[PDB]
């Protein structure tokens, strides 16, 4: 599956966690984002084809990020996997009603996501 994917954590620890666990799983098309802000900007240069958002970050959160892709004419289909932290327990039905494509607790593993990833490809048809 030839996907290019956007990886948005305002922690550059975790970011590089996530990308190297995409790796891994044979996808070395991998891209990084800060915030909500730094996500639009690379975005609206094309070719993304999943996105893997964190859900608290300064600037833009990962709510607002998938309201606005959402909204896009030609985006509006992007799959979009929320990602939460045990800290805090996030308002579900919000992302469920704007269409979030699937959720996932960080830290988590390459077996864990690769479970997550083949279900969305599944129930969406990617
Ligand atoms: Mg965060």
């Amino acid at each position: 599956k030839e996907l290019k994917f956007l990886v948005v954590d305002d922690f550059s620890t975790m970011r590089r966690i996530v990308r190297n666990l995409l790796k891994e799983l044979g996808f070395n098309n991998v891209e990084e984002a800060e915030d909500g802000v730094d996500a639009l900007n690379k975005l609206q240069a094309g070719g993304y084809g999943f996105v893997i958002s964190d859900w608290n970050m300064p600037n833009m959160d990962g709510l607002e990020l998938l309201k606005t892709i959402r909204a896009d004419g030609a985006m509006s289909a992007l799959p979009v996997l929320m990602v939460t932290a045990e800290a805090k327990k996030e308002n579900i039905i919000a992302a469920a009603q704007a269409g979030a494509s699937g959720y996932v607790v960080k830290p988590f593993t390459a077996a864990t996501l690769e479970e997550k990833l083949n279900k969305i490809f599944e129930k969406l048809g990617m």
